[PDB]
């Protein structure tokens, strides 16, 4: 179990280095953007990186499906005048996404103004063939990705984190 | 109020990585520049990030009027002769402020033979959106920016800090 | 005897530097690969410096001998499909090498889809003058190195180590 | 006295970051070179900031004199060959040094294969104006610096360190 509670989060780790932008060990909770410039980089890097998943990456890993959704949250509305010092704000939240197909989004525009956030969800699957060394059936995983450019706090300061979720199931029909 | 002290602290790292070049976090008590184009560097990416800001920040933050003060201060007189083992020093701190106006310094000619120290200071305005959340209304925040290029210990060494201060009051007429 | 053992950490430090691309202190349980260039980089890396070891390494080590086997080791049938939600894996591990003679391997293909492994093998010779130091005759060391670039976890990162294994004996014939 | 100590050790620092090629802080013990070109690299890095000073220095230093010392140091006699398990060793240590005068040594040519070590040897004047805070008289600080590759080891890996020691006495004449 515990082999395959590693087998989660070894696969989370690689994630990050593939996904994100000069991600780098130990920097989990100080990662972060903190220009438009930056901003727009990370979230490009995250979905061309998975788009090229299948020449890259040192594990074989399946698209499933559209494959991923590049989502930004905004205030449906928001004029938000420091200098004037006043505000008019509709705290409903309102999401835009843009689906990205695989067998293939840069004009993306973000409304940095009122923007509450940008998420990037997508499912791989993949093998646990590590189950064959202790002579066990590889199981067959299903990881749910989401990656959070998270501006809730509004502080200049927009936190990335990418964390995932594990379906286990038995595949289909194995051969060993 | 913790998380408005989180919210003037977040907003100060976010300065940090704006206009601190070369700054990453973890590194605020070594933070320092050893040479005169470091200097000019570090001090030229401040006031020119400082001028960029509404292109390049996260954040939605106002420019407050002059808007930024680069100034140096050295000794009124300062003949230092460590070949001929002689000084001549009046140890009075002369100022000599550089005023820049958003709406546009590198001529700029430290005296570094007897430099105190350079500052640069200026104000930014922002809203509290975060407030929200809790169903609140946000308050008027006025960030008081304050860097500095300390060479009071004249030992080779400039450390450079950066630091800020919040005057919260309530915004002219909110809308939510 | 520890400063012989020293003789043996420090020689392997050595070793992390020159042959491992990218490496850095304090980096060994993390440093890994998480690409196909990124791995192909390092195995060519090791293999180019240890071809020119005798005009850029700082100790003065002889080569033994073929010198150094590039290895790669993929299960004898591996259809992994996790698309279609089945394999058919025959776990047998079949080893495929490299012979690289110093008096000179790029064609190299991994078979990245059933990967177990690469190891890159080699022996170096070495004097240990420092025992010099203490009025002591020099041993003579034999140092077995041994680069990992391990995927036995299947889990989209290939972490990458490098061991050593030191054999001493007393050189042939000493002057001092 | 103790905010001295921090003179002694702030101008140590310094000389750090302005002389050790790819120096930063928390490097102290782990600070090496591990290939010829990089410690190459590392000695004429050291020289050409010593000769440079003056133009790129934050801190008002004053060569003394010969200005610096560049010395190499090896076996009197050294025949090192582990390929054929044997080795001729004369230990009587030898040091070539090249001076440096800086109203201007990189023909330099290392003996690698019985290198024991380099050292770059030099001092700098400078006062301590600091002292003018607590309304004392500035001392006259002669820094001793010591730049070492040391080899002494022979185990492929040279560590690099710089040392200082400052010998205080009184300005010959202060004006404050």
């Amino acid at each position: 179990n515990q082999l395959a509670v590693t087998f989660r989060e070894e696969n989370t780790i690689a994630f990050r280095h593939l996904f994100l932008l000069g991600y780098s060990d130990g920097a989990d909770d100080t990662f972060a953007a903190y220009t438009r410039e930056q901003l727009y980089q990370a979230i490009f890097h995250a979905v061309d990186q998975y788009l090229a998943l299948p020449d890259v990456s040192l594990g074989r890993y399946a698209y499933v499906r559209s494959g991923l959704a590049l989502c930004q949250r905004y205030y449906h509305r928001g004029h938000v005048d420091p200098a004037n010092d006043t505000f008019d704000i509709d705290p409903m939240v309102v999401t835009d996404c843009i689906q990205v197909d695989p067998p293939e989004y840069k004009n993306l525009t973000l409304k940095f103004h009122k923007l509450v956030n940008v998420t990037i969800h997508f499912r791989l699957k993949t093998i646990n063939l590590q189950s064959l060394i202790n002579n066990e059936i590889p199981d067959c995983y299903t990881f749910s990705v989401l990656i959070t450019f998270d501006n809730k706090a509004h502080s200049g300061r927009i936190p990335i984190s990418l964390e995932t979720q594990a379906h286990i199931q038995e595949c289909k029909h194995p051969s060993v």
